[PDB]
């Protein structure tokens, strides 16, 4: 049982206060930790096989208890695991049940593009695997083809994740502009997907729409993890 | 700027245990608090214009604190409301900008029956309106068609509600098949909406798509009604 778990290529200065965006460390150590939980072997994959963080998710707010623990801890599994990180190439889609997509702003730059990672992707989909995907993990729905029918994977599915609402919240929206990056709404909009928005831009909210699973936020990697899993029964 | 509030006219024994079922307090009101503080005005309906609680929704793990304040307090708005119910020939479909279906499992039996009520939601809704429902709510969509397509209206549409799941858990699924009432996953499939399902069957899980409002159950019911009132600007 293997589940690949996507991380952003991406990490540069990308919000106003200098910090640099990347990775955003719980939809990465959440999904692990759901994923070893139950039985499954983790192998963690980058566009080029390298990642950073995303500054803003190593404050307090967003890293503490035992995730901070796991985190500073470099024998960790969660490390350990890390330290493993594969490139496209060295992938066999053919290994996993499960390809989850953890996100942070950084995805809006590789995500769409990573058309190695869009292959994988779909032909584990066309397994009957699980193609799970949260935050801004989405983006790199944009391009994703099925196998099976030609159309673009997403077209007449229900899906959330990351909201326009929160990019204004966060004051960003200025910067995604700036960058010319699409919103996971841009995205599901340009495919024919059905965008499912949760009550609040925090909420823990995920979708299970067959084997396709989403979810919106940080708040949200546990439950979109959970979601995957339950997902290959489908 | 009124909403018209649906509720079950069927208090009949249920429960295995001699118990009856009927119109779950909560879900009438939380809903109920949430459109009345944001200035909307509410109106009571049911089938006979009378109803009674379902048992089971009023212990202390359901019912308490506020709600509980409210619920025996005769000179509550909540109660002094209720008193004031009117039935569907009392009801002028175009006076609500809102078709709120409050439930307990008492709707499976009178919902999908209600022709008459079906017909203002389809006018509320014709009229631009927005069209919620939670938990076995949704068994009103049962034969409801949208005025202006002549399709079902949540023919195509994204929906949530009461899960299969939750009716064995509480040991009811027997009742249900013995007195051959239907499920909402079972509406859902016979007119060709996409249901979506909650983690747990207990979560406070609901879903917006276009006008039509969804939501699993009474951990819901407050979730709902705030998706019913932003629901009405799309």
């Amino acid at each position: 049982k293997k589940v690949l778990l996507a991380l952003t290529s991406y990490n540069d200065v990308f919000y106003s206060d200098g910090a640099k965006t990347g990775v955003f460390v719980v939809e990465a150590l959440h999904p692990f930790n759901t994923f070893r939980k139950e039985g499954f072997e983790v192998d963690f994959v980058s566009e080029t096989g390298k990642f950073g963080w995303d500054e803003h998710s190593l404050a307090k707010d967003f890293l503490n208890g035992q995730d901070e623990t796991d985190f500073k801890n470099k024998d960790s599994d969660f490390n350990k695991t890390l330290a493993k990180i594969k490139t496209p190439k060295e992938v066999n889609a053919d290994d996993y049940q499960i390809f989850f997509a953890s996100a942070g702003h950084g995805t809006l730059f590789d995500y769409p593009k990573a058309k190695d990672l869009q292959d994988i992707a779909s032909e584990i989909y066309a397994n009957g695997g699980v193609v799970a995907a949260v935050c801004h993990g989405p983006a790199i729905f944009d391009g994703l083809t099925d196998k099976k029918t030609g159309r673009p994977l997403i077209e007449g599915k229900s899906i959330t994740g990351f909201t326009d609402v929160g990019e204004t919240i966060l004051g960003v929206d200025s910067i995604l502009k700036a960058k010319n990056l699409a919103t996971v709404e841009d995205v599901a909009k340009k495919y024919g997907a059905k965008y499912l928005a949760p009550v609040g831009p925090w909420d823990d909210y995920s979708i299970t729409d067959g084997r396709l699973v989403t979810g919106v936020n940080p708040a949200s990697a546990h439950s979109t993890a959970v979601r995957s899993i339950d997902a290959l029964k489908n």
